[PDB]
């Protein structure tokens, strides 16, 4: 996240740490959001790559003992069947993973709450990304988990001529873009918090930037929309 702030510790208990094993140690890769006590959401772009994969919740500092910690193991992962590598600008960026075992829930650890089906914010609502990612263009991931308010962009707007253009669909949502703050590598996969009838949902898996860099003017950072997906998401969960 650029131009965030540390986060209050377990202020955010649905955020994940996706990382890989690298010889005999873990790295962080992505952020997810734990849906149900074995079931993490992140990006498909995040699994795409044949690695050994853990997901720790409860995480907070991610080179220290905070004490509120859990490891476990991914089990399966199901990428969403049109997930093209090649194309992360034809969408379909989400991937479901299926915990080895159950997370037990508690003051650090919870499900996030998803949005209804279909569901479509408003131009300018309040919302918040939040991960372990670049804390700068081509910079190094932040220790401690940030967090910048980030405002969606509607569609029609961000997908005009002086934002995305044609590169971004309405199965995307688009916040930020001030220039300032932005979503950066390592946050992919990590969740969009929206507040929406007094409580905040995931409404977006943090899936793009641009090349140029993460935080540009005019240029939000790109999430799939949750919303889009729903019907998908249940029947992975009720037949897995
Ligand atoms: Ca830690």
């Amino acid at each position: 996240v650029v131009g965030g702030t540390e986060a209050q510790r377990n202020s955010w208990p649905s955020q994940i740490s996706l990382q890989y094993r690298s010889g005999s140690s873990w790295a962080h890769t992505c952020g997810g959001t734990l849906i149900r006590q074995n079931w993490v959401m992140t990006a498909a772009h995040c699994v795409d790559r044949e690695l050994t994969f853990r997901v720790v919740v409860g995480e907070h500092n991610l080179n220290q003992n905070n004490g509120t910690e859990q490891y476990v193991g991914v089990q399966k992962i199901v990428v969403h069947p049109y997930w093209n590598t090649d194309d992360v600008a034809a969408g379909y960026d989400i991937a479901l993973l299926r915990l080895a075992q159950s997370v037990t829930l508690n003051s650090y650890v919870q499900l996030g709450v998803l949005p209804r089906a279909g569901t479509i914010l408003a131009n300018n609502s309040p919302c918040y990304i939040t991960g372990w990612g670049l804390t700068r263009t081509n910079g190094q991931l932040a220790q401690t988990l940030q967090q910048a308010y980030l405002p969606t962009v509607d569609y029609a707007i961000c997908s005009s001529s002086s934002y995305w253009g044609s590169t971004v669909k309405n199965s995307m949502v688009c916040a930020g873009g001030d220039g300032v703050r932005s979503g950066c590598q390592g946050d992919s996969g990590g969740p969009l918090h929206c507040l929406v009838n007094g409580q905040y949902a995931v409404h977006g898996v943090t899936s793009f930037v641009s090349r140029l860099g993460c935080n540009v003017t005019r240029k939000p950072t790109v999430f799939t929309r949750v919303s889009a997906y729903i019907s998908w998401i249940n029947n992975v969960i009720a037949s897995n």
